[PDB]
């Protein structure tokens, strides 16, 4: 069955399956990630098949993990960046890390259901 | 104020002004781009910054056009805007998997206005 998560500016996302099998297994549906930009408008993109592709990038572990975190290698927590939403928050359209100074105070929330299949 | 359009499958995309300005004067609201998957579920984007990016990109020039045409020039299809896992290079990176989106539908919906 499916579980409805959410996540908030500053966590950091882990998603874990329930009985710690494998994280192959894991499926989403309905992912929104959602951000404000410096001037305070709203942005919203679908991200369901990004958290599906990542969860499907450990199939071939010999020692399969029953978690994935998004911030990479420094588990960077949830922000406006953590996923990209192209025209907006690329690093084409904000290519410095000054320009992205100004998003520090930005909301971001990332909403979703998940299962294991 | 603003002007609805809308473009299907295979149509060349192409936005102009009325009075033959400088399109770097274009601006757009609420551009969703719509797909289907090989597989027939359906996927959409906003893609209204990407458009007003295109108009701004005029914004230096000397002598404008009063158009641009998303692009020799491709007509709409399942590629013509990018969404992250569905239909970007690192999902579709081969050349049997890009063949199956030959046929898929795509819509560009939005509105627009001289600013």
């Amino acid at each position: 069955g499916w579980s409805p998560f959410k996540y908030s500016k500053g966590n950091t996302v882990t998603f874990k399956t329930p009985d710690e099998s494998s994280i192959a297994y894991m499926r989403f549906r309905n992912c929104v990630f959602t951000f404000t930009d410096p001037k305070g408008s709203l942005h919203s993109i679908d991200v369901t098949e990004v958290l599906n592709n990542m969860a499907k990038g450990f199939r071939d572990a010999q020692n399969p993990p029953s978690s994935f975190t998004l911030g990479g290698h420094c588990q960077a927590p949830l922000n406006a960046f953590s996923f990209v939403l192209p025209g907006v928050n690329d690093r084409a359209t904000v290519a410095t890390a000054d320009e992205a100074k100004k998003w520090e105070n930005c909301d971001a929330t990332l909403t979703g259901l998940q299962r294991i299949i």
